[PDB]
């Protein structure tokens, strides 16, 4: 009976922090329940739990199995291997196990992702391994040609665009998420038929604000990428917020309070506020249209 206002197209709910673990130490009880309660209280109706490898996918499925009966929020996930974990594709049986898990849980899967290329993180999966892995991952689109994409792109757009063409992705639906590129990259992305997802990282500088305000409203999605990417007091976008609660130190954890530096699905409102302000669109009109974008992209009827 709560409002249905937000779809978080990218929540990292498998992150250690939601199991009360911060850099290897256990601080508090696994609190996804209260994270979800706060999310419901702010009108989140669907949360796409991002998954980027076999372990993540197992975790995402466990969260959905455990919590779906305790929340009105639709919990779903994605199928794919993050460019930085494409090295894991070399282990024999890895891909088969991933594909079997996907098939058994296909009703929980709403995108192929998080997939793509990351040319700032080349130490576990080098450029060749990333390119190779992306090609291997095309089996997902082959098996499930109706699934839209959730793409990761860092300093790699020209290569990503070429690969998408080569693998026949062009003309499909998809979002380039956590976008922080240039105006020219934004326009090339839209020119290729894709949408753009905006997080707190997309809003960190005045230069980024001037790119994001140019995203056409009917091509825009919002997301938290939580626990990462919360608006900082340092952020350019912060100029547009009014009385943001930063929460409390993890040592002073309260069930009814935000943990400091732990972004949450409910913090998606920060993103809608900033975006609608810089685009000079009525907040509720903005909220409504972005909701519709994400529904038609990931939860079509």
């Amino acid at each position: 009976s709560m409002a249905q206002q937000f779809i978080d197209i990218g929540a990292n709910l498998t992150d250690d922090n939601y199991f009360g673990n911060y850099h290897g130490k256990h601080y508090h009880e696994e609190d996804i329940d209260v994270v979800l309660q706060r999310a419901e209280r702010n009108g989140l109706s669907h949360i796409i739990i991002t998954s980027g490898c076999l372990n993540d996918f197992k975790k995402a499925i466990e969260i959905i199995n455990k919590y779906q009966n305790l929340t009105n929020i639709k919990l779903v996930t994605t199928i794919g291997v993050h460019p930085t974990r494409t090295n894991e594709l070399k282990q024999e049986g890895y891909l088969d196990e991933l594909l079997l898990l996907c098939e058994k849980n296909i009703d929980k899967v709403v995108a192929i992702g998080e997939i793509g290329l990351d040319y700032e993180r080349l130490q576990f999966s080098d450029k060749e391994t990333q390119l190779s892995g992306y090609r291997t991952l095309s089996i997902l689109h082959q098996k499930y040609p109706y699934l839209p994409f959730f793409f990761h792109c860092r300093k790699s757009w020209s290569d990503l665009c070429q690969l998408n063409k080569e693998l026949g992705y062009n003309g499909c639906k998809g979002v380039v998420h956590c976008f922080d590129g240039t105006e020219e990259e934004m326009n090339q992305i839209l020119n290729e038929g894709w949408d753009i997802g905006v997080t707190g990282n997309s809003l960190q500088s005045i230069e980024l604000l001037n790119v994001m305000k140019q995203i056409p409203i009917e091509r825009l999605h919002i997301e938290t990428d939580c626990p990462y990417c919360g608006i900082k007091k340092t952020s350019a976008g912060f100029k547009y917020l009014k009385e943001k609660d930063f929460g409390v130190k993890v040592e002073k954890y309260q069930r009814n309070k935000y943990v400091q530096r732990r972004n949450e699905p409910s913090n998606i409102i920060d993103i809608a506020i900033i975006m609608s302000s810089i685009k000079h669109i009525s907040l509720f009109e903005f909220v409504n249209k972005v909701y519709s974008n994400s529904m038609n992209m990931y939860f079509p009827t």
